[PDB]
């Protein structure tokens, strides 16, 4: 299946090599940057469940090596559901 | 009626908004940001199938990792001022 | 007189819940709905002072029984004075 | 003069802004957020009117249930260069 | 040289005083207000390097002296990098 | 390469920004607000460019008066996926 994969850090340079790790370590794109305040911010990629869970681990792995990296909460949902995409930003980038 | 789960966290939010449309017939209808990281979801449906997705919103939130759940509400026949100030309703047609 | 009434909570359900039982304790009506950030949010009724002081207590007794409910902040204004509508969003909604 | 009350918390905001324009011959004439709870209001007048304004609403605010005044100042003449930068004067014509 | 001066302080009342007491001091203009959020805010000047120490540490000395006053940092920048008016809101009002 | 340095504090991300900028060749593209008084300048480089500028950044950032250094970190071949989701590339044209 089709599943979102969301990490959330505090500061802004963790949540970028969040991203960037993500997208390079599977088959997996980058659809979403929410921001929600108090210095949290989750970034959102969009892949099969597989490749999703291992771009997970690797953005969680190169975040926490950030200087001053901060991971918040991770999360994988496999299809989510249709009503998400309207109400909430995960979905943003993806066409 | 009207059902809330607010978190501090967004992946947590995503999680109870993803359960609780899930779990019964209900319309996810909102989503607010207040600072301090708090962010709420709101579905809109029968009462009883609002107390049924909560319930289970509230269960998938709290098994979130950093998931962390600050408040909870169930609101049966909110009032019809409360839907054109309150954004409780925003993507209800 | 008309006055204003205002409870402040920290969270966003318990302020729906102070608005839904201030409106439907008396005659008022909810005419304002302020973020000012940290979690604060105001709602605002309008409406005879004794109605407003039956709704505000109404939506602090309310707001203090939801699950997380934190009322930071209340107050009420007799007869606000006009130079307040049209710089503080106290009376947005009302026509 | 420009006197200015910030409070943490919007209820008590509105008392001191009510309060001073009340109080004295001012026009209640800026309302701004920065964060961390705080706003603030302020008021224009000659300067003994401010004074007056800005002690009467300090006075009403500490008296607001969970009011918080954080900080007030007065300014007499203040420079034309922070008109067009700052909000102070938002709703002054 | 041109400089740049700033003061950030916690609180919107101790920035007005900053600002105006630097704009009185010495022959600067102010050209920004920046909003960081946790009640952080900077007002910026601009002048002659030595106009621009006077003004800062008359700013310094009224901000401390505000009710509520705090100063967090403050800061000269002589000759700012041209790439950096276009990115940063530090010269907003500079003409 | 793209380079970053989060403060903590207005003052001190311009400084970063500016002594970045000075101290190689080296593009300032970027600057982001995240809440908690939380701000980060990106530049963009060749990667020893922007290696250069980043220890730059942070040295003079850490002498600003009440400069606080959160977070720093070099990416040297950012994915394109990044560029039209994160503001890390605003003003490179």
């Amino acid at each position: 299946s089709i599943a979102v994969g969301m990490i959330e850090t505090r500061g802004f340079p963790a949540v970028v090599e969040a991203a960037d790790s993500m997208v390079k370590a599977a088959r997996v794109t980058l659809v979403g940057y929410e921001k929600i305040g108090s210095g949290r911010v989750t970034v959102i990629v969009r892949g099969d469940v597989s490749e999703v869970q291992a771009s997970v681990s690797a953005g969680i792995e190169a975040a926490n090596r950030v200087n001053g990296g901060e991971v918040l909460s991770t999360h994988i949902i496999a299809r989510p559901h249709e009503n998400l995409e309207y109400v909430l930003p995960i979905l943003e980038h993806h066409h």
